[PDB]
């Protein structure tokens, strides 16, 4: 149906504190866990890390090189068992609290970082998490900084999904994004990822969602937007509560898209990974609410 179907795998990137400590402020993936997800039939995992874990110093300097093992180890955990990870830097645009102004750091940032995974063929790039509050011609530059990081490295296999501003929602995108189209790949394998969510304020927060049809609501005007500018997109955080209301409002964004797969690559949910316990969206096996709530609604697309 889609290229790529599957969920985010949280953890790495959980807590305030910086370094933090492993088991206490942060967890990675489990692979058994994920094991079981691609046994179910997804074929697509968003990893999440935080960028001041990996970069102890500055963005351009070394790596944590524990951090950056076990990151490297959930990513050859997917990408062993066949499916796609994308690699995702979840940081908001910012780098230790403040917004990442230095173009040319970020993309020394992410020549080094693709350069860990350049021989993956089935590994791809997320260049931020959800930019938000920021000069919108700097999120343009952020996401071209990254792409050229990336293909200076020699990565060249690896699709690149790129994100924008107002926390890369769907339903915002034309208000806010129209200069997005000017990215430009030597590859030509950008993807323009957005995030949605069905609540009232479209935070992700809420159990409870608006409408039977409010998720096809909300990625309408996004889905006209890539065919005008013959772009590509992919759903790269969606959720829903498991209750009658939303299950309507995912399954019918989910079929409209399906509908529209010239330009929807696919989805992830929010989220899968070990430390979400009664979170209303877990899809952390074996129990997570939406891993026994919502799951039979995705497999349609497994
Ligand atoms: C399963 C494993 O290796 N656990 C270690 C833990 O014993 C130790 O407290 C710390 C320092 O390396 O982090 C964990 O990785
Ligand atoms: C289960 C496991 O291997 N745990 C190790 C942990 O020892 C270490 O504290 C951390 C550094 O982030 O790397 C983890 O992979
Ligand atoms: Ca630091």
């Amino acid at each position: 149906v889609f290229e790529w179907f599957g969920s985010n795998e949280s953890g790495a990137e959980f807590g305030t504190n910086i370094p933090g400590v492993w088991g206490t402020d942060y967890i990675f993936p489990d692979p058994s866990a994920i094991s079981t997800l691609i046994d179910k039939g997804m074929n697509f995992f968003r990893v999440q890390f935080m960028m001041e874990r990996l970069l102890p110093d500055s963005m351009t300097g070394s790596y944590d090189e524990e951090y950056l093992a076990n990151l490297t180890t959930v990513i050859k955990a997917v990408t062993d068992g066949g499916a796609h990870a994308l690699v995702d830097p979840h940081n908001y645009g910012r780098y230790n609290g403040e917004i990442i102004s230095s173009t040319s750091d970020f993309q020394t940032f992410w020549e080094n970082l693709a350069g860990q995974y350049k021989d993956n063929d089935l590994v791809m790039f997320d260049t931020n998490n959800e930019y938000h509050d920021m000069d919108q011609d700097l999120v343009l530059n952020l996401n071209q900084a990254a792409i050229n990081g990336i293909r200076a490295a020699g990565a060249t296999s690896q699709y690149i999904f790129v994100e924008g501003n107002s926390w890369t929602g769907a339903w915002t995108w034309v208000d806010v994004n129209d200069n997005m189209k000017n990215l430009t790949d030597p590859e030509d394998k950008i993807v323009y990822e957005m995030h949605q969510y069905l609540d009232s304020d479209g935070s992700g927060t809420s159990e409870t969602c608006v409408s039977e049809t409010i998720g096809k609501e909300r990625v309408t005007e996004a889905t006209q937007w890539l065919k005008d500018n013959k772009k590509v997109g992919f759903i790269g955080e969606y959720a829903g509560g498991s209750n009658d209301v939303c299950r309507s409002a995912v399954s019918g964004m989910l079929e409209y898209m399906a509908n529209n797969t010239d330009v929807w690559k696919g989805a992830s949910w929010w989220a899968a990974g070990p430390w979400w316990g009664d979170y209303i969206f877990s899809l952390e096996p074996p129990d997570g609410t939406a891993y026994t709530g919502m799951l039979d609604i995705l497999e349609a697309y497994l």
